[PDB]
């Protein structure tokens, strides 16, 4: 078909993505989850979202102002606090007692906008909060470049699969990659990766983590070497669904800077670190765009943890007191990458010879 | 949600624009009532109706030319009559027995098209006969300026409540609503307003009655002051559905000519003036095309009647026979407006002082 | 309404246009069946039609390379044959073992590439098997100009019926049919027709063979003189379906080249000839990006035999061995043209007096 499509979004966090971008005073809309949200920050900077739509007469919170801690509805100037509280009407002898909109919960971490998503309507476990990263906001290191597409006829679980994908390494990204382990627990699906640049296409050396904290955003470390010169980076991978089969994927950069010379010149090469691991990003997305999703896939087994990376994720689709065992304990694998390094070695070298 | 759409269209004389750009000698396709139409005047100059596609082999009535008193399809040239009668095969030893197409029942008052809809296929009550409206013809006042929107992605009774909206006129027409008051009866819902300027905005006097005859058709008759300075504007606001999640939104003014100064000075004003209305009714279409229909609103004194109005504008999607007595009596209710004023006034004059 | 949708799509041969432009060493995409194909040429230029989305993890194989025989999937470089087995993973230990996604059979006639559709599975009888047309490989002939258009919010089976209408050669294509006569029987629709020019419209005389070899190609012999002037042209009319509401309709042409003057003045004219052609052609298009199919027709007896011939084109969407006699049994009608003639020539004659 391939695979019915979910019938919920996915319990988790969801970056919206950086913070200081939903700030200048003002609200800001955002189709997410099925519906339309506003996003603000209150007199103290701290962000809110709530659902987009006033419960009044629907006019669009997200074209309205920011007053004081709450947004005004721009149609007739209901205000609206973070908790989703009518707070004032302000032409009215009486403003509703006790009538609220829809909250998110929000949460900052690292420069990043955060929101909670729940179908079972619960608040965060607290052990699932995403982690900060401190090289943020080191000043050794850049500021967030940030990208974002939107992406149609495709659901977000279709770019997932790739946690366990070892051999696009090779056809998609040039390398040759020689180590290769999964390990899914809990709420948390990381690869682990060595790979090395394929003589064929103009060598590097590059360690990678990367680690889907739940279900929608992955923190990729990566470190890179190209002789003795070490490099390190640090890429995020995360979406949040606009419907059952439109999503948006977002990607940001940072990298430690050189230490040191010129300013002008320390910016010019930041630049080309992070515009060469957003090549690498955009090498993915290309795939991404051009695919479907095969839900009774014909596998290999150096296919490796195919069928037990889904499991993990199916545990964001159903309610807490549901999730299953196996979903969630301690799984991993190594992948041997040994023949199929061998079988490139020789395609590559093929490749030399020819001319 | 929220609120399940109609399953059917309402039951009313619907007007399609200015008749005169109806004419010229051919026939006009229009998509309406989730279905194309075809407009077409006889060789009498009278306007006539037909459901678009032939019943022959499906060609495009509206895409052949009109021969005579009826309309020739462009593929076989086989001629339909106004009433829907199939006149002639030209080329046929016979032409069918009887044969009709469904025809649509017309009017044509003050220089505007109007055509008649019923789900349950019975003609016009005449006493919902949409008046003349004589300043039309009146050459003491313009001919109809007239606009014409699509409107995506919203049901035309999303636009409907704002005969109920009293607070509305200060945010987003800036002036102070010092009346109001809704009168329902039969088939007639109206709205009578005095309203004055705002200070803070860059004063205006207006006396607005504004009827809906029938479900989909409002005059509005404006008669303002601006200190000695009478200005006398008619306003139509209408609309017809072409599904049950589009519609097409238009609206014509005319206007008393100021008499009198050079005919050249005369035009320049009286643009002047129609212009002004224009931009009053795009106030509102703006946030028509920014906000969602609330079916549970949440409700304060102030709004008035807003269930009121939902039920009178209730009658027009039931069979005649199932028309409740509620949705019909006379239904009246002034909003006191005392409080809002003082309210308004107090942030009219705060934006003041503040410059 | 009018006409519920097919559920299947035809079981015949179906052309997706001139085999040479599905070579130059790559694959091609083709959107069609409700699905996406992948269509390639093997390394004896033999061409191939696969399911578009490998059964791996969904890569998209008409965006791979042709490596061999196989196309190769850009995702992870899997080979699949023109029979749709999986012939090797190439980094793999083990291939697997006896894997297939879905072949679809071809052929190759008069340059042009066909693909058998069938719901029920079974390969193509080989008695309706698309006849050669010599004239393609002749020297004394052009070789195929060909045109393709997406029409949209249309199925297919809306551009049969033109078959068995004799009445819009006048007002269509501007000509007096003064013979015409269907013939269905087996797998085979066909119109035979005579055709003068209109004096009316700026005299020639053609004689026209067309008929349908199976449900989507066409084949139309145009032996037209004007004066003593014979030319001779071969029109294809053939369409494939996208979806059930959208199709790609395709026609081809090829004229006899005038025997004999300069090769850079016979090119001059066959372009003209071909281009004649062509216009004819799309007069009909036009006709059918505007129209609807009407399921239940208004018909007179000049229409001819509609029912038999929608009754013939049902034979495709049932199972072979529900296909009813009347479907398939020789049918033949003669439309008498004299009555309508005479009604036409006084209205081309009407037109000529007139100016
Ligand atoms: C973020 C990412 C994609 C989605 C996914 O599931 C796992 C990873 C980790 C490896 C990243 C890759 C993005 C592209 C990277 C930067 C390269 O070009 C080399 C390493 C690789
Ligand atoms: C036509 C209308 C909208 C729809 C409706 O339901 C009722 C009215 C009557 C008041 C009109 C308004 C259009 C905008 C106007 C001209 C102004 O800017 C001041 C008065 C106001
Ligand atoms: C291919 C065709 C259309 C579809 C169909 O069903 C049958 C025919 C045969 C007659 C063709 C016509 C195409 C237009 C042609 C070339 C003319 O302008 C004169 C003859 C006519
Ligand atoms: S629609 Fe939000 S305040 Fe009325
Ligand atoms: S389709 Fe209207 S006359 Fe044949
Ligand atoms: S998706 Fe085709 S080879 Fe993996
Ligand atoms: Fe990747
Ligand atoms: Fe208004
Ligand atoms: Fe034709």
């Amino acid at each position: 078909d391939a695979g019915a499509l979910p019938t919920r979004y996915a319990r988790g966090w969801h970056c919206l993505g950086v913070a200081k971008d939903y700030l200048e005073g003002k609200p800001h809309g955002v189709e997410a989850f099925g519906t339309k949200l506003v996003v603000f920050a209150d007199s103290h900077g701290d962000l809110k979202v709530l659902d987009g739509y006033c419960r009044h007469m629907g006019g669009d919170l997200s074209e309205g102002t920011v007053k004081g801690d709450e947004v005004a509805c721009p149609f007739h100037d209901w205000r609206w606090g973070g908790d989703g509280r009518c707070k004032l009407v302000p032409y009215a002898r009486r403003t509703p007692r006790m009538a609220r909109t829809r909250s998110w919960t929000t949460d900052v971490r690292s420069g990043l906008l955060f929101v909670w998503h729940d179908h079972e309507g619960n608040p965060p476990d607290p052990a699932v909060r995403i982690p900060e990263i401190p090289e943020a906001a080191s000043d050794e290191w850049t500021d967030w470049r940030w990208n974002r597409i939107l992406i149609e006829g495709s659901n977000c679980r279709d770019i997932i699969d790739n946690v366990t994908d070892m051999a696009h390494f090779f056809y998609i990204h040039f390398g040759l990659p020689t180590y290769f382990k999964n390990v899914f627990e809990g709420h948390i699906a990381s690869q682990y990766l060595h790979n090395v640049g394929r003589p064929d296409v103009d060598e590097a050396h590059l360690d990678s983590e990367a680690s889907y904290f739940g279900p929608s955003f992955m923190i990729n470390w990566l470190h890179n070497r190209y002789g003795n010169y070490k490099s390190e980076s640090i890429l995020i991978n995360c979406h949040y669904p606009v419907t059952q089969n439109s999503f948006v994927l977002q990607w940001g950069v940072i990298v430690e800077k050189p230490k040191g010379m010129s300013e002008e010149m320390t910016d010019k090469l930041s630049r080309v670190f992070t515009e060469g691991v957003s090549k690498g990003f955009l090498q993915d997305v290309e795939i991404w765009k051009h695919k479907t999703r095969i839900d009774n896939p014909l596998l290999v087994e150096e296919d490796g943890a195919v069928y037990q990376l889904r499991r993990w994720y199916e545990q964001f689709y159903v309610d807490v007191a549901d999730i299953k065992p196996e979903m969630v304990e301690r799984f991993e694998i190594e992948v041997d990458t040994k023949r199929a390094n061998e079988f490139w070695n020789a395609e590559v070298e093929k490749n030399l010879k020819s001319r």
